[PDB]
């Protein structure tokens, strides 16, 4: 049987969560994917010769807390925490997303990757030092992505899978 990995993509509206997920699954860049659609997508990919079936939750919608949303997020094995390099507020928000993951996982050691998306854009307000300092504080990898050019997309998802394996057997 394939090995299943439950991945969850989190961050502010507009950072590129859907664009990154669609690049991974469909190998194209979507300009305008409905900002309100939250769904789980499946990708079969071989990583270090293991056939993986990724279950990727592309988050969306309102800021709502419930036992049922808590429990859904608790089943996540690994999280991509995405901000956009031209969105200071999305970066500032990362501490909150990590706090919510740590709360439902009741752990400081949750497989996570910090993803700085939209690296193709010229209007950079979050410098790489800010990103690297935050990831080092959390003890997690940082990787710059462009969903537009596809730079870093495979790297972000494969690295998260490897972080999950390092944490737990699969
Ligand atoms: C996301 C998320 C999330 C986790 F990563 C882990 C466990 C969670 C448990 C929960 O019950 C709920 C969530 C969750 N759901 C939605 C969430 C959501 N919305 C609106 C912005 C776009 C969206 C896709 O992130 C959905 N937004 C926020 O925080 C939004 C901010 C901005 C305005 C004030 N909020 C707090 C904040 C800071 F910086 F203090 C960021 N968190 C969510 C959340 F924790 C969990
Ligand atoms: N230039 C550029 N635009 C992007 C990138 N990723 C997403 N976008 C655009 O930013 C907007 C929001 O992306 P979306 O994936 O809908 O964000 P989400 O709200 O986090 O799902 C869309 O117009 C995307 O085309 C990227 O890496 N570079
Ligand atoms: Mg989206």
């Amino acid at each position: 049987a394939m090995t299943e990995y439950k991945l969850v993509v989190v961050g502010a509206d507009g950072v590129g969560k859907s664009a990154l997920t669609i690049q991974l699954i469909q190998n194209h860049f979507v300009d305008e994917y409905d900002p309100t659609i939250e769904d789980s997508y499946r990708k079969q990919v071989v990583i270090d010769g293991e056939t993986c079936l990724l279950d990727i939750l592309d988050t969306a919608g309102q800021e709502e807390y419930s036992a049922m949303r808590d429990q859904y997020m608790r089943t996540g094995e690994g999280f991509l925490c995405v901000f956009a390099i031209n969105n200071t507020k999305s970066f500032e928000d990362i501490h909150h997303y990590r706090e919510q993951i740590k709360r439902v996982k009741d752990s400081e050691d949750v497989p996570m990757v910090l993803v700085g998306n939209k690296c193709d854009l010229p209007s950079r307000t979050v410098d790489t030092k800010q990103a690297q300092d935050l990831a080092r504080s959390y003890g997690i990898p940082f990787i710059e992505t462009s969903a537009k050019t596809r730079q870093g997309v495979d790297d972000a998802f494969y690295t998260l899978v490897r972080e999950i394996r390092k944490h737990k057997e699969k």
